[PDB]
């Protein structure tokens, strides 16, 4: 079942990185269902930890980035929507390639709502959980 | 597939009650299956806050049994688990009737462990989402 509220192409998704902090990341958003929205980031210098593993904070970037873009769907014009709460458990490092975030909405309330955001390597391995709070001001 | 390396009916499971906070809440364990793990409070005086609501820290303490004993049935003679990290997102209020968890794995280490754990209402709607880190120690 569709749940956005608001109808965008993956084109229109991604010209809204320009110039901030998600292109900066080389994140691109790569997959948009009828209720699941998916990105993938880049493995590099750009993500990198000192001994050349993935960042944790590049992976929380990532999940703040889909939470906040998929919960902006879920409005209607002239509302808002602001991530509130993040929290995210490391279980798996990664040192190359990419990766995949796939979001998914836990609860849609129309003052707030609840994202889940999985964080997989190439090898369809599950390396990070995530959840994030949104507000909605509109 | 089958995950248990500690092998326990939920009648053995029940027994563990006895004197702690899990009994004093009412709390029962109603299903164990091959990768998943079932309890159900009651929502009453014994779980209300002041204004005669579901207590957030009943569903917290719902969750925080629930991914405790997953963890003690995945270690061996000798070893133990701890509960270090816990994080929960309130969805929904709920005043009567009984809530269910639903305990199941997100990570399983040698050395550490990540539970989810959703709480629902009888009426199968989503109240709580939970997700708890264990330490194993031996």
């Amino acid at each position: 079942s569709l749940i956005w509220k608001r109808h965008l192409t993956l084109d229109e998704l991604n010209a809204t990185s320009d110039n901030t902090m998600v292109a900066h990341l080389g994140i691109v958003y790569t997959r948009l269902g009828d209720d699941v929205l998916e990105a993938e980031m880049p493995v590099d210098t750009r993500t990198h930890q000192p001994f050349g593993l993935l960042h944790g904070g590049a992976s929380a970037a990532l999940a703040e980035t889909l939470g906040s873009m998929a919960g902006f769907m879920m409005t209607r014009d002239g509302q808002c929507v602001v991530g509130t709460e993040l929290n995210a458990t490391h279980h798996r490092p990664v040192s190359e390639g990419k990766v995949r975030g796939v979001c998914q909405p836990l609860h849609l309330g129309r003052q707030n709502q609840s994202w889940e955001i999985v964080v997989f390597d190439e090898q369809g391995r599950r390396c990070c959980t995530c959840r994030l709070g949104t507000a909605v001001l509109g």
